[PDB]
Order: structure tokens, then C-alpha cells, then sequence
């Protein structure tokens, strides 16, 4: 049967959902709630058959949908999960971060415990082809992952609808908003929960000259995070939002006693100027310990997927797995509520550590 | 001044003739590099191990051997001294030299191992009438030198400095001395003093805080020395905060033998990024794999996005003389000029050596306790 989606919030990333759903056989967007006119026009040009609703209540009351995507601003997510839970529980793909406000953790945990349908948190990085390749090969190459290092070097946060992503109260803070992906990757690779975070971070460069109602953006733009895991593995994140010139936006290194594996992940092709030549191809580098003979493999993305989004086709691959769960051919929520909450708790811990200059314990 | 006692805390609340003392692997590197200097020679060696005395004699056949520090100082015709003894020996030997025959000294890293020696060694250095140069040579490796010269201009000001060392396990040493923290000072002191010093040099500021995670995860766990298992760390991460707000990160892995580049160093600021790619010793590159990796620097300007890569090759003659990309030779050129009086600058001071050791001790304490460690100076 066809899978019919409803979308709550349809700006840049909700438009990337619309384009990638459109590439799936047997899926369609039937319903959209998007309160911004310009975005309503942009969504209506992408998905002309989709009906618009004036509210979440109106969409849930009348739409014929099998599942929902939340792509509203970060601070909206927890209230919209609670509203859907009280109104019409459906399989839900909630954009990261799962939530922004620590005060919401108890009530959302209780909501998720009682929610009779899947909750999938849309941390799609594991499906970027170079990252997926590293995940599939890391155990065999490393002989067990002792250390995992992740580096994000990119350009400053884009301008958003109502400028929402310029303030911590709206985003959850930069380690929550941008780095939840990397924290979740640490748990996926190491297959253990974190026990401690140590961080250093600041707002060194970005948005310091910007004013909104007389207020200065307060979001971090760089830092380092060390994460200790139950039983002894360790990981490190490096973030810089003013490193626009880096050839690869993400690099991920996994090391163990038999070898090392590294992924090189390009940024969005739309931000690679044509005057710079062809964008970088994604790579994986395998460096076995005993031979010292390195292997480099190109892991290109299907051009149709590069056309549909900014995340190396990962949004499409995420939807294929989500649709399989909605259809019932799969039982698996690959990125659960609990994975989303761990990744948020790790970013909150990093922000608290960076603010206090002290280690932060997690339980 | 710093105050830390009970509940009181100021921070952290919410011809030139050379004598050689020690002539194993690194003292033999000093012999080969001194021999490349015009108007320098090794006149005197104290090396207590017969097999190393034979190896040292084959390299520097005109050098005279002495049975102790006291014997060398009593009768050797020398203008300066190199200390390349095991780490735990350095403090006692500096004190001995200061009491007997102070001369210009090139003291191998780490400057010391035991925090109980800091006060007495600082007293010795304050009263010492000749230069003390701590032999942290990495700044002279051609790719690192290029990064140090260009980083301010490329970055528009260094906000972040990331250093990574991926290499093979600690080599076997005379009497197995480098297998035990009491002998080495711990791995962040023995191996990573170089990187902590490069952070102070690049950022031109002192550290205020260290956060670290480290362990002995893999290496030497199956070795036994008359019942003792080695206790040295083999991997970790260190975050260092600086006066003025710059931050740095060190990543160490002593079981990443396969990494093409043994050291990589990245500096990032609002105008761009610079990265150095530093090969390990050519003698450990398998000849079946072809030519060893060429040192490189990569310039990534923020607004242009026009990336440039430069090859920075080391003179073959210097690669034949040592394991450190010719840096031992460059160090010796500068030290020799200071001994001759053509220069007055000690580029790597006692204080620089002590800072790098204190940063490694803080990292080890932070990793052992799971807590941030404050530093004052
Ligand atoms: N997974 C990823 O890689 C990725 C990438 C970018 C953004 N995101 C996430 O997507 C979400 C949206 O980010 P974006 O870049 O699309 O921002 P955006 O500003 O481009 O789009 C947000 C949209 O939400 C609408 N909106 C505002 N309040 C709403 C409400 N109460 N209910 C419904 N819609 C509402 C706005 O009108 C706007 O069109 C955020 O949670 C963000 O973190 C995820
Ligand atoms: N890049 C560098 O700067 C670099 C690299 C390697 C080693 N080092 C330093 O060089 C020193 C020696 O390391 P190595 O690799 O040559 O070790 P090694 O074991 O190869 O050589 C040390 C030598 O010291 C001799 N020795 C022991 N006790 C002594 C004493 N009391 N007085 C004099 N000599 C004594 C031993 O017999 C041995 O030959 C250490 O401080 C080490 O950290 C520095």
C-alpha cells in the first residue's frame, strides 16, 4: 500500500523531507502544517498535491496519513510530541534535537513510555554513504574501537525563518543543535553509554555583530568535547563553525589494536562554488596496523540524492528505513527516542562542562 | 600568586667540544647531528652500557669515554654538555653539573619526572651561570617550522590548535627503562611534552586548565619485568585552555602504526586554517611500500576556499642522521651559535621545559581522577 506522510514544519529541512519522500516508490506527502506564507508557497511548489492545514489539531483531525515528520524549530519539538501523543499517536520521525529544554526531559520520557507507535529521531548521519561504509567496516579493520574522533569544520549557521537558530533558548545550545549527530554516532560505534564529558567551548567569531530586537546571538561556534564510555572507550568531538575552507566538512577516525579507519565527508554540494572545480568525492581511508599499506576508497553519492538534499543522500536512506517500519516489513526503530535523548543529554553535559570548566557525570 | 590549600583556591572553582651524558639511541642521534656541524666535535662520552659504548665508539671514534658524570667533568676538555640519559636521571644530573662545573647544557626532554624535584631544580636553574636549553626539537621539523611561521597570517589569529600523534608502541630501551611511569614521568610527560610546548609557542600564552581522558588500553599488557607489568598510558585526549581564550586539543595513540603521517597539527582562526602532515622516522617505513611520505602543509583560506598544498621535504643528509625530520640538526645549529656567543637567545628555556612537564603531569592527574585540573604560573 502507499505510505502517506504528514509534515509539521516545512522550511529548509521540511522541504528536504518533501524532496526525498518524493524519491521513494509508494510514498507521498498528503498533509502539511507550515505557518509561514513564503514557506507554504515553496512547499506547495515542491509537493503540489499536499493539503495545507491551519494547525496541528486540524491536520490530525482530518488527514489520511500513516506517519508524521516534525521539522519545526528545535524548541517546538517537545510540545508537538506531547500534542500528537494526546491527539492521534502515529509513527513519528522527529527532527533532531529531540528537545531543547532540560525541564521537558521527565514529561517527554513519560510520554514516550506510553506512546503506542514508533518514535524515530531523525539523526541521519549514519546513512551518509562514507559514514555508513566506516560503520560497516570499523570492527574488522580496528579489531575493536578504542578511540573515536569526530571533527566538524564548516561555515556559520544559516539564516532561518524568524531567525530562530541565533539563541540558545531556541536551539538548546550549539552542542545540542549541531552535535547531537556526533554524540549519537559515538554511542552507535562504541555500543556503550557515556559516563563523563569534559568540554571547552566559546562564541569566538560568529554572529557577535548581529542584533535581534537589540539582543546579541549567544550560540557557541567552536569547541572540543571528550566523552568517556562505560567500560573504558573514549571519543573526542572537535567543532568549528568558522572553518569554511576545509575540503571535508566531517572527518571521523576509529582506531583499535589492528588498525584505523577514517571517513572524509564533503559538505553540501550547493555551497561548493563552481569556480572551485568539482566538489570533493567522499572517501574512506583504511590504515591496517601491521602492513602500513593504506587503502583509499571513493564512496560517491547518487547524483539524484545530491540534488534532493544537503546531507549526502542520508535523508533518503533514513526514509527508506522509516517507511519499512511504517509498512511493517521491519520492526526496528534504528534511532530511538532513547538514542535522541542520550544525544541531547551529551550536548547539555558538554555545554555545562564548557560553562563551568569541570567534568560532568552522566547516568 | 597561586593559592591552593584546604578550602582556599585562587582558581578552579565554579672548535666547539661537546660532552655527552647518556649515549643510547637519542645520544647516538646527537653524535650523528653534531658531526654534521662545521667546527663542532664530540670530545667526551659517559655511557655505562658496554653495547652502547661500542655503538657510540663506532659513530664517534675520536671521543674519550668516562665512567661517571664526576669523571667527565673532572678531566674532559668540553665547551658544553648534552644530557641524553633516561628521563628519571635528568634532575640529579643537572644538580650535579651545577655543583661541579656549570657549562651550557642541552638537556633532553622531559626536563624532569618527579614533581618532588620541581623546587630544587628551579633553584638550581635560577642560580646556574650558563644557558640551559631543553631539547624539545619538534618546532624545527620543516613542516612544523612552516606552520609556526605562517599560522598567524593564515588564521587571522589562532582560536583552536589540534595536535595528533598516531604511532607505533614505545621502542625497547637499555634496561627496559621506558616501560614504567616512575622512570618516564608518565606518557604525557615523556612523549607529549613536545606538543604542550608547541601549544605555548604557537598561542604565546600559558595554560589555565587541563581536561584529559587516557589509559593503557593495549600496549605492553603482556610484558613482565621480574613480576612487574608495565603501567604506561598508550592513548588519550587532552583539552588545554589558555589565558586569553585560545583552546587546544592533543590526541595520542601509540597503537596507530598504520597512519601515513605520525603527527598532524591544525590551527584555525577567523580567516583560515593551516595543517601540517609530519612523517614518522624513515627507518620504520617498509621499503616494499616505495618512497616514504613527503611532509606537507595544507592552507585552507576561509573566504576564498582555494586550498593549497605544499611539499616540505627534509634534506636527505639530515634524514640519514636521525628519526626527527632533521630537527636535531637545526636544534644543534642554534645551540652551537649560543655556546659560541654568536647568539644570546635560548629558544627552549628551562621554564619552557618545566611548563611542558607540568602540562603532562596535569593531563595525567586529570585522566586518573576524571576531573579538570587548573594550572597557574
Ligand atoms: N537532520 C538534519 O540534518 C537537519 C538539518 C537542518 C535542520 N534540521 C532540523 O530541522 C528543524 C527545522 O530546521 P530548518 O533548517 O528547516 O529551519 P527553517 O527555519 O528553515 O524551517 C523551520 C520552519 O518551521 C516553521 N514553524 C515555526 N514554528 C512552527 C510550529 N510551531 N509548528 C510548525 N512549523 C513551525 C517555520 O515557519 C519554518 O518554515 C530543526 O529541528 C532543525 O534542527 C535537521
Ligand atoms: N625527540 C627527542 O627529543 C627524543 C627522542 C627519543 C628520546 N629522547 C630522550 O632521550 C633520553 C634517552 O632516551 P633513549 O631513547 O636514547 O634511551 P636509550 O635507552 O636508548 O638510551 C639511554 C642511555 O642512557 C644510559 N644511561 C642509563 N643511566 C645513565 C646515567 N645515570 N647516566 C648516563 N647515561 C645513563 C643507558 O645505558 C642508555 O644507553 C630520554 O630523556 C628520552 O626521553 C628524546
Amino acid at each position: 500500500q502507499l505510505v502517506r506522510y504528514g509534515i509539521i514544519g516545512c522550511g529548509m529541512m521540511g522541504q528536504e523531507h518533501l524532496r526525498n519522500i518524493a524519491l521513494l516508490d509508494g510514498a507521498g506527502v498528503s498533509a502539511i502544517f507550515e505557518p509561514d506564507a513564503a514557506m507554504q508557497r515553496a512547499a506547495h511548489a515542491i509537493a503540489p498535491q499536499a493539503a495545507f492545514y491551519p494547525s496541528v489539531q486540524a491536520l490530525l483531525a482530518s488527514a489520511d496519513i500513516d506517519c508524521l515528520v516534525i521539522a519545526s524549530p528545535n524548541y517546538c519539538h517537545a510540545d508537538q510530541i506531547v500534542e500528537i501523543a494526546a491527539t492521534r499517536p502515529l509513527p513519528l520521525l522527529v527532527e533532531k534535537p529531540l528537545l531543547t529544554d532540560p525541564a521537558d526531559i521527565a514529561r517527554l520520557t513519560q510520554t514516550a513510555e506510553r506512546y503506542p507507535a514508533p518514535i524515530w529521531v531523525a539523526m541521519e548521519y549514519r546513512y551518509m554513504p562514507p559514514i555508513a561504509a566506516l560503520l560497516a567496516r570499523a570492527e574488522a579493520v580496528t579489531g575493536g574501537i578504542k578511540m573515536l574522533s569526530l571533527r566538524e569544520h564548516r561555515f556559520p549557521f544559516l539564516e532561518k525563518v524568524g531567525d530562530w537558530n541565533r539563541f540558545n533558548v531556541n536551539t538548546g545550545g550549539t552542542f545540542v543543535e549541531k552535535c547531537c549527530h556526533f554524540f549519537d554516532l559515538m554511542r552507535l560505534v562504541l555500543r556503550r553509554n557515556p559516563v563523563r564529558v569534559m568540554a571547552s567551548a566559546a562564541q569566538s567569531v560568529n554572529h557577535l555583530d548581529e542584533r535581534y530586537d537589540g539582543k546579541t546571538p549567544d550560540i557557541l561556534d567552536n569547541g572540543y568535547v571528550i566523552v568517556d564510555f562505560e567500560g573504558g572507550a573514549r571519543a573526542m568531538l572537535e567543532l568549528c563553525m568558522f572553518a569554511d575552507g576545509a575540503r571535508y566538512q566531517e572527518t571521523i577516525s576509529a582506531v583499535g589494536p589492528a588498525g584505523k579507519i577514517e571517513a572524509f565527508v564533503p559538505g553540501p554540494t550547493r555551497f561548493w562554488p563552481g569556480d572551485l572545480g568539482a566538489p570533493p568525492v567522499p572517501l574512506i581511508e583504511i590504515s591496517p596496523r601491521l602492513s602500513k599499506q593504506i587503502k583509499v576508497h571513493e564512496i560517491p553519492v547518487d547524483p539524484k540524492l545530491l540534488k534532493a538534499g544537503d546531507h549526502n543522500g542520508a535523508t533518503y536512506f533514513q526514509h527508506q528505513r522509516f517507511m519499512a517500519l511504517v509498512q511493517g516489513s521491519s520492526t526496528e526503530t534504528e534511532v530511538s527516542f532513547s538514542d535522541g535523548l542520550w544525544a541531547v543529554r551529551m550536548g547539555m553535559a558538554a555545554q555545562h562542562s564548557a560553562a563551568t570548566g569541570q567534568a560532568v557525570t552522566l547516568e
